[PDB]
């Protein structure tokens, strides 16, 4: 089958997350700020019993200590889904995100749909060399928007195989995604 859709803990216990520093976006839930994402249960004695690293861009559940209940859903990733998601709420700024250079303009509604395709460091062409295709996010009134805590603006270079739909002049909320990666992996079999 091979979906690992979601990390059913299986016990209850607390929810530690160390070496990770992310934030909490305006969805009342908890953003993916890096790959360090080390969920690790807990017992009632203090005993990490189960340790995990999920996908960064795989939706938080819930937030850090609070006793979860067995079986439950922790984080949140469909199975061909490994998103980059967006921290806060932003705007689509085609900077190294430029159509003609990385894509291929299949312009949508007013929603703002495509069906453009960024990929991952290897699998790039040779016609945007200087574009490091990305996304610079921005707020409502036009000035790049920050991620909460530092001065470089949100910056996602969306990774590999991330099909993009939003598309210049759309605004979004703190949560929402900018390029969903799919993992297919059916079968398992590839570590010698």
């Amino acid at each position: 089958a091979a979906a690992e859709s979601s990390i059913q803990v299986k016990n209850k216990g607390s929810i530690k997350l160390s070496n990770v520093k992310s934030v909490v976006n305006s969805s009342g839930k908890l953003v993916i700020t890096s790959r360090n994402t080390e969920l690790k249960l807990i017992d009632e004695f203090g005993r990490t019993k189960e340790s995990y690293k999920v996908p960064y861009g795989a939706v938080l559940a819930k937030g850090d200590g609070e006793q979860v209940a067995g079986g439950e859903t922790v984080a949140n990733w469909d199975p061909h889904t490994m998103p980059v998601i967006t921290e806060v709420s932003g705007f689509v700024r085609f900077t190294d995100m430029i159509d003609g250079q990385t894509i291929t303009r299949q312009t949508d509604e007013l929603t703002g749909l495509s069906s453009l395709v960024v990929l991952d460091s290897a699998e790039r062409t040779a016609g945007g060399k200087d574009l490091r295709p990305a996304l610079k996010i921005v707020d409502a009134q036009g000035n790049d928007v920050l991620i909460p805590g530092t001065d470089m603006p949100a910056q996602y270079f969306l990774p590999g195989k991330a099909i993009v739909q939003l598309e210049d002049g759309v605004q979004i909320s703190s949560g929402d995604t900018l390029a969903r990666i799919p993992q297919e992996s059916g079968g398992t079999k590839d570590i010698t």
